[PDB]
């Protein structure tokens, strides 16, 4: 029983309301087609693209908003699991040796649509993607360049709209960004909301984003880092990643690790700052690192470094 919520339905109808137009698997798919095929100019696609709000992308959009950096937001975008994914064949992010990054949007074919409708369509996706970039990823900096699909036409109205150089060539859409943007902070970053929001995504979304973010080890490390002083069971972690414990163990084993080793890496790292703090007793360091008593911590710490905790604190 596959039932999807139709997030695109409202913004489509908002466009129709604004333009005073009356309309005759998801209901939005047929409506979108009708709007596109009845467009009187490809430029109208730019207006329709404006009607997609970040909130229209649902919990995936919340993850984007709360991501730590622009680079991390682009990892989520690369999963191709946002609104237009049926119409997008793939999204690539390519580093250049030219201090720029290309975000390439590859579009699915529309062989039954005429050439004007296909240009209209590309403008909708470009305008909507631009809105996301603008509100969230650009901030102060600007787009270097925008490439839209080849046609015989003037670029003026597009440079008017996007306020950056634009040209027509090839297939799909490419946004060129300054490379330094990737490490820039997202203004609404919130790592707790980000991790929580990923966990609310679908099984398929979770598998894909885990891959794009660097794999299961990295995913678990990021999750534990947000949980500043909690050390969850593998059961709880598997739940957050939308996988069974068995699957998680296996995928960790493929990356050549295991859950206990990942947990202890985070604990060891955290213990570095705790055993320098002169105000804490070893007892308090143990409790903070999730151990049930001091002796179990001492044995673990010994196992990590090969040195005793009190001797380490001095040296």
């Amino acid at each position: 029983e596959n039932i999807q919520y139709d997030f695109e339905w409202r913004p489509l109808n908002n466009y129709l309301a604004v333009q005073r137009i009356t309309p005759p698997r998801l209901p939005s798919e047929a409506l979108y087609e009708w709007i596109v095929l009845n467009g009187r100019s490809p430029l109208e696609g730019l207006s329709l693209g404006e009607h997609y709000r970040l909130s229209d992308y649902g919990v995936a959009g919340l993850a984007l908003q709360s991501a730590g950096t622009v680079g991390e937001a682009l990892q989520l975008i690369k999963t191709n699991m946002l609104l237009f994914r049926k119409d997008i064949r793939g999204i690539a992010v390519r580093r250049s040796s030219c201090d720029t990054v290309d975000v390439d949007i590859d579009l699915q074919d529309k062989p039954d649509w005429p050439q004007s409708a296909r240009l209209y369509h590309a403008n909708v996706l470009a305008s909507a993607a631009y809105a996301v970039f603008r509100d969230l990823l650009l901030g102060e900096l600007e787009l270097v360049r925008l490439r839209l699909p080849e046609r015989n036409g003037d670029v003026r109205a597009y440079e008017e709209y996007f306020r950056v150089p634009v040209y027509f060539a090839g297939a799909g859409i490419t946004f060129t960004l300054p490379e330094e943007l990737l490490e820039a902070e997202i203004a609404t970053a919130n790592s707790a909301v980000f991790q929580a929001s990923l966990a609310l995504g679908s099984k398929a979304f979770n598998t894909r984003v885990t891959r794009e973010m660097g794999g299961y080890r990295q995913r678990i490390v990021a999750l534990l880092e947000v949980l500043q002083d909690r050390y969850p069971s593998i059961a709880w972690v598997a739940r957050q990643l939308k996988v069974t414990e068995r699957t998680l163990r296996r995928r960790l084993a493929d990356e050549g690790t295991n859950y206990r080793e990942v947990l202890d890496l985070v604990r060891h790292d955290r213990a570095r700052q705790l055993l320098r703090d002169e105000r804490l007793r070893i007892e308090e360091v143990a409790e903070r690192l999730g151990y049930m008593d001091t002796s179990s911590f001492r044995h673990a710490f010994r196992r990590w470094t090969g040195q005793c905790a009190n001797d380490y604190r001095q040296a």
